[PDB]
């Protein structure tokens, strides 16, 4: 995990006008509490020397659908203010960004094979929901023969329950630790 | 309308008394889906298939947490044993989906929903139910017909699958086709 | 395949300014001489009552060897072949329309069994993008004067592979068959 020629990516799920705040439309609740400790995160991968760590963001931007009774749908939107990220967590330069329209980040997108272009071996998650597209982004991470590390103050869910719950079943499958362990960890 | 029924690692390593890794779970199900392989098996006409999906890694000091190509372990209980016509998927991750052919054999089939059984509800079953959906398939889960290893993570596993599945009993589905 | 229930979607691959022009860059000078035909087929397309038929646009777009990378000016369609509000766009990084894409998804949530090809070159991406397209189950229809290559040469022997495995017809043909 942490030795070696390790070279880690950092994806960020969902961090979105959309869900992440009070007044957020399709709110999350949870992603509001998580901004710091991102922040904190984005900062010291950014800081850092070299690029053993990459930051990856991933939005979800389901297609623009006239066809629809509603006057907005219930999910981001490609194109719109809903969909990009917030200014907190804003993207800088250098950093790949992934447009996805169903819950994992892997699904129908190019994060694979940015992932084997850059040679990356494990990838961290950190995110909203942590019980729903964290999970289904691990899920998938997996099935492709990365390594996984869930942040676990790094995600959260609608609700505090939902988010215990899934932090239990990344349990099974990743390693889990919080953010601070998380630096500590490449302190080394 | 054309269903596909995936039946999830009902498998020797699995499910039973001396499974080497049971799933205390799969036993409490294996009457209901005996029962809908039955009525599957016994329906007139195609709309609705059986796929059984199986766990299968690859061989060769290494904790052994999975079943294995070829092995007993690997293979379908007996109970729930496949039939000739049905196809099987040998998979060696979570998801059925996950490097196999069986998004080519829905296709193929004209399949067009999904409905999921078998074990860990909120494993392989809730992997393979987001895979199909990612791939534009309705999901049905059965309730009844899904377990785990604790039935708190069945509970908590059919509260994830409901967000973007359609829950229901094993009775309610058959019902549902009359 | 042009039966009833079926739905089709037209893939226009890689009309793009890099390409396509006496003076583009990386000019792939058969691309010039399908742009009255697929102008005719866009027409058609637009056109036509109902929604048989979609036209998808798949674009090249590399990250940041000369190839077309993402945002640039090179990037994108030429304006003669420019897409319109409600058609769909897929960029890809590799050769073929469906690697690493969601372009599997949109034929398959549209409900589309039928894939059209145009665009360039017709033995290498086309052929790729057609390639895929059968690998997901979808029929294959390749457009012979629909399609083009750096050279006739190349642009007949990429037509005959594609004659092994899709239908292959002129676009007056597939326009005809609809009819
Ligand atoms: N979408
Ligand atoms: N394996
Ligand atoms: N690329
Ligand atoms: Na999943
Ligand atoms: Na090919």
């Amino acid at each position: 995990y942490f030795q070696g020629m390790a070279k880690h990516a950092i994806l960020v799920i969902d961090m979105l006008n959309d869900f992440v705040g009070e007044k957020a439309p399709l709110r999350c609740p949870g992603g509001e509490t998580i901004i710091p400790d991102l922040q904190k995160i984005f900062e010291w991968v950014r800081g850092r020397e070299g690029d053993d760590i990459h930051l990856v963001h991933i939005q979800e931007a389901h297609r623009k659908n006239d066809a629809d009774f509603r006057v907005r749908p219930l999910h981001a939107v490609k194109g719109t203010w809903g969909s990009d990220f917030i200014p907190e967590l804003y993207p800088q330069e250098d950093e790949y960004i992934v447009q996805k329209r169903r819950h994992s980040g892997f699904a129908h997108t190019d994060l694979d094979l940015y992932l084997k272009e850059e040679g990356i071996d494990t990838v961290v998650l950190t995110g909203v929901w942590t019980n729903v597209c964290v999970r289904s982004t691990a899920t998938d991470a997996l099935a492709n023969a990365y390594k996984v590390i869930t942040l676990s103050d790094g995600t959260a869910s609608k609700t505090e329950e939902m988010h215990e719950y899934g932090l239990n079943d990344l349990s099974i499958f990743t390693k889990v630790m919080t953010v601070d362990q998380y630096i500590q960890a490449w302190e080394n």
